[PDB]
């Protein structure tokens, strides 16, 4: 019956739905169109600081190097970044500003600093992840060309690696724990997945929007009873100028939540 809501919903939105939920209580699924390709956008930022958070565990004072922020590194979007042209941000810093306030120079630099989009992958490969794929850098990574594998994933692949990074083995306690409270801290994910959900439960998140009306949001869930749930919704559109729709997304947790 959950199947029906949200092939409803997807054909009434005129767009693609995916969706992956992990209840780690049982470990049960909620999948639809979960093994289908999606463009990130900036929900492959998570990728970027885990993978920084990764490596402190053997640098206890990499997270503290400063990093400096010039104007030729302002790409479009940058909220955080830009307040520090001339300045200095650590990478704890671009980590916590790249998933809060989705700054695009942030993502740039975490990125460059690994060596590349390719380095990122390859630590996804690490966690046992073979589907995620990041190809490019800021802001070209949102152009979700519809069939284009660059920059994608699959819901479900997403699904299992959120809750690794955040509920698993991928990373060491303190950096898990970092990581989770980067994700809670979001400032970005009010009208997507949260609004969904009961306004008591506990919600860190990231979301990506993007071209052809991609509009995405990766969240993890504390019920106030109840074990984890690991939510991934992914939705995009036929049209290149198509309305993000974060509506769709506080919609398509609500149904597949409704039993929580």
């Amino acid at each position: 019956s959950v199947q029906q809501q949200l092939e409803a919903l997807e054909k009434s939105s005129g767009g693609r739905l995916g969706v992956a939920l992990i209840n780690t209580a049982d470990n049960s699924q909620i999948l639809y169109r979960a093994d289908e390709r999606f463009a990130m956008c900036s929900t492959s930022k998570v990728m970027a600081a885990a993978a920084v958070l990764k490596q402190s565990e053997s640098d206890k004072h990499l997270l503290n190097q400063r990093v400096e922020i010039k104007k030729s590194d302002l790409v479009n979007y940058n909220p955080i970044a830009e307040k520090h042209v001339n300045g200095t941000m650590t990478l704890a810093e671009l980590g916590a500003a790249a998933l809060q306030y989705s700054d695009n120079t942030a993502m740039n630099k975490l990125i460059a600093h690994l060596g590349g989009p390719d380095k990122v992958t390859a630590f996804a490969r690490s966690l046992g992840d073979e589907t995620f794929r990041l190809d490019r850098t800021e802001p070209t990574l949102n152009t979700a060309i519809p069939g284009d594998p660059r920059d994608t994933t699959t819901p479900l692949a997403m699904a299992q690696t959120l809750k690794n990074l955040t509920l698993g083995k991928a990373l060491a306690e303190t950096q898990r724990a970092q990581l989770v409270t980067w994700l809670k801290g979001n400032t970005t994910g009010s009208a997507s997945i949260r609004a969904g959900l009961p306004k008591s439960w506990v919600v860190g998140d990231k979301t990506g929007s993007g071209d052809y009306g991609t509009t995405n949001d990766i969240a993890v869930i504390w019920p106030e009873n109840h074990a984890p749930l690991v939510l991934v919704t992914y939705f995009t559109q036929p049209e290149q100028k198509a309305e993000n729709r974060n509506d769709i997304l506080a919609a398509a947790a609500k149904i597949v939540t409704h039993g929580f």
